């Protein structure tokens, strides 16, 4: 998954048919509860897996500050993972011991076991609980960017940045439990690897071209190099800082030639590209500000509305804001947080 992707998490509380909530959410990405303590198994697991695309599984911790107990709970959890996924989650939100350090050590041991088993560990919880029961900085120290934090705000079923939890290392954000658990991704998954790069970059008077291993070079085409997409013109030079229309969609090649994905600054304007690099039109929110972007006839426009209090103010390209808000009722567009 990538920044702003969405996923739902479920347990027996969601039953044996989760097709509905997945349709409502608009995604099949799930994180399913497997176990709790050392004796409980979510009976809806097989069904929920069958009906979705799990990106991970979670375990409801009952070990408190007991390291030996944490180890047993972790093994029971591992022994029941039904399929390979990138993440295994430690849901630590209840039964903490009075010793905050003990709690932390137990959580660290649980997470270390998940790591040793070949998965990426994730600590899930809510801010105040974490503040009062563990030293999350110690957790992040051992496992960077491993937090999945819950913060619902008004809990009206939508992601409202005003109540975004303020903590370091947050990878995912459970923004609501109304009607079911909703989550948005803050960081792309890690890709710990050594890119191959089947060739050598060459820079001449005109620009950059790529000499493939066989001596040829890409021209009039998209080509992924070192795991990055670039577009080469008719003469073999990759485009830089340029808009490109390809197959009815608009892409933007950045100053380094790489295809833009997510928010990208073009000049002084903000545009948003989906994970495929294709521009997204209409209303898109970035944290607290709203943008209405269009590309009719290749005329790229980014209408920016800056939030201030309970209102949003249109900003003229001259950088001047209106005296009064343009709107106070937010449009129902795409919500991004990173």
């Amino acid at each position: 998954v990538k920044k702003n992707d969405l996923f739902v998490d479920v347990s027996s509380h969601n039953g044996y048919d989760i097709t509905g909530i997945l349709e409502q959410m608009g995604t099949t990405n799930t994180i399913i509860k497997i176990s709790e303590s050392t004796t409980y198994l979510n009976p809806c697991l097989s069904a929920q897996v069958e009906q979705s695309n799990p990106i991970g599984f979670y375990h409801f911790a009952r070990f408190g500050g007991d390291v030996a107990e944490a180890e047993r709970e972790a093994q029971f959890f591992l022994d029941n993972v039904p399929m390979q996924v990138k993440y295994l989650v430690l849901d630590y939100q209840d039964d903490p011991s009075g010793d905050a350090q003990a709690n932390t050590n137990a959580c660290l041991r649980f997470m270390q076991m998940i790591a040793d088993a070949g998965y990426k560990p994730i600590y899930y919880s809510y801010k105040p609980f974490t503040h009062d029961n563990v030293d999350y900085q110690q957790i992040l120290a051992q496992f960077p960017n491993s937090l999945w934090i819950a913060g619902y705000g008004l809990n009206d079923g939508t992601a409202n940045f005003e109540y975004f939890p303020s903590m370091d290392g947050i990878r995912w954000w459970q923004y609501s439990s109304n009607p079911f658990d909703k989550n948005i991704v803050l960081l792309d998954d890690e890709e710990d690897d050594k890119p191959k790069t089947a060739g050598t970059w060459k820079q001449d008077s005109k620009g950059w071209w790529f000499r493939r291993n066989n001596g040829s070079f890409p021209y009039n085409k998209w080509e992924k190099i070192g795991g990055v997409w670039y577009y080469f013109d008719s003469k073999g030079y990759c485009l830089t800082s340029e808009w490109l229309k390809d197959n009815e969609k608009w892409y933007y090649l950045k100053d380094n030639g790489a295809m833009a994905t997510g928010w990208v600054l073009v000049g002084s304007e903000w545009y948003y590209m989906d994970d495929s690099g294709a521009m997204v039109t209409g209303w898109v929110k970035y944290k607290n500000n709203w943008y209405y972007m269009t590309n009719e006839r290749g005329n790229m426009v980014s209408n920016e509305f800056i939030k201030s209090g309970k209102g949003w103010y249109f900003m003229n390209t001259n950088g001047e804001l209106a005296d009064n808000p343009s709107f106070t009722k937010e449009p129902d567009g795409l919500i991004t947080v990173a």
